[PDB]
């Protein structure tokens, strides 16, 4: 339409409503390309993400669809809120591309992770992640795949989570895919198919926190086997009560491995990794390790809750009940490509 215009961006074309001006690439990911733009209607800077033919892959289709639907089920400053959703195509038959628009953020969390460790920044970033997760949980959404690639940050250290994680059933049966999926941030109970509760998400917060300290991914498994091995190498073989919760076939798989004692948290995260040379810095290194030791707990029956993390002395200087308790607003079958296409098209057309 006359309502759209096209901009060349590397290999791609962004065909966007004319309100969006001065497009500039940010970059690309598994789920689309992103540009910054000025929105002349709102008089503010936005990020625009293009989803190309998401209906052509069942995993991509389900993600796009569930994320359009769940967008309306949350309302919190630490979770994505779309300003606009559109397609330049005019009929179901011609439909190919979805464009999502939100507030422009300044950086990916990975860029912050690369910066020198600072307790005020790390604690504030973790506090916001935990506020977001708590909000998701109150809306009935237990994420199970929180990772730095879906977290963005502004220059004022404010943070947003951009995705809603896994289908409800994921983590209720053993995880190995026909191809590589990375699972560096997924909880033990999920990857082993044990079922899960809310504190499944605390594991992933612990992975992120640890990564902030080390500047390195904690458990970078090459495949599902190596993933588990990176975990037990560092944290130790889990307790028999945890093994007893495994389906017998899974239990044999898990136990047919070396037995590890695990390393203490001071060895996992040495003093040298933290700011030194003041009582404040010594105490904060101790509190950070304490919190790490409570989140990076293989057995979810022994792992800290979201509320306990929020109330931990490392985090709680930021605690504001208006942020922590902000309330959310008042179907996962499989489908063919054509079914997914229509479902997604209908969601786009209706908001
Ligand atoms: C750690 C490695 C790295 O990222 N390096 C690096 C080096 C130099 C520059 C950059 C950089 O350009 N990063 C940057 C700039 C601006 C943003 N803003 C942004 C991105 C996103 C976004 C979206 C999205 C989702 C929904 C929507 F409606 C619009 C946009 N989807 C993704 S991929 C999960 N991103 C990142 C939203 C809002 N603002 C980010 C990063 C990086």
């Amino acid at each position: 339409d006359n309502q759209f215009y096209s901009v060349e961006v590397g290999d791609s074309t962004f065909t966007v409503l004319k309100r969006y001006q001065n497009l500039k690439p940010i970059g690309s990911g598994a789920q689309g390309i992103v540009c910054a733009a000025y929105d002349a209607v709102l008089d503010r800077n936005v990020a625009i993400k293009k989803l190309s033919r998401p209906f052509q892959n069942q995993t991509h289709a389900k993600r796009a669809y569930r994320e359009l639907v769940l967008m309306k089920c949350v309302n919190h400053k630490n979770i994505i809120s779309l300003l606009n959703v559109f397609t330049p195509q005019k009929t179901l038959e011609e439909f190919q591309d979805v464009y999502l628009v939100m507030e422009l953020m300044d950086a990916n969390l990975c860029q912050v992770i690369q910066m020198e460790l600072d307790h005020e920044r790390m604690s504030y970033l973790l506090y916001q992640m935990l506020c977001g997760i708590k909000h998701l949980h109150s809306a009935g959404i237990i994420h199970r795949d929180l990772k730095p690639s879906n977290i963005v940050v502004k220059s004022d250290c404010t943070l947003k989570i951009l995705d809603f994680g896994l289908a409800r059933t994921a983590g209720t049966s053993f995880m190995m895919t026909p191809y590589v999926v990375t699972r560096y941030y997924r909880a033990p109970e999920v990857i082993l198919g044990m079922g899960y509760k809310e504190n499944v998400d605390i594991w992933s917060v612990g992975c992120i926190m640890g990564e902030m300290v080390r500047h390195k991914i904690l458990f970078p498994g090459r495949d599902y086997i190596d993933q588990w091995n990176k975990v037990i190498e560092q944290l130790g073989t889990p307790c028999p009560e945890f093994m007893k919760k495994l389906q017998p076939t899974v239990r044999n798989y898990v136990e047919n491995r070396p037995k590890y004692a695990g390393l203490t948290f001071p060895k996992l995260f040495p003093d040298s990794l933290f700011p030194a040379d003041s009582e404040h810095n010594k105490l904060k290194a101790s509190q950070a390790r304490d919190l790490l030791s409570k989140m990076l707990v293989i057995d979810p029956a022994k792992r800290i809750s979201v509320d306990d993390a929020l109330q931990h002395p490392y985090i709680n200087v930021w605690y504001d009940p208006a942020e922590v308790e902000a309330p959310p607003p008042q179907d996962e079958r499989e489908h063919t490509i054509e079914e997914w296409k229509e479902l997604i098209y209908k969601e786009v057309m209706n908001s």
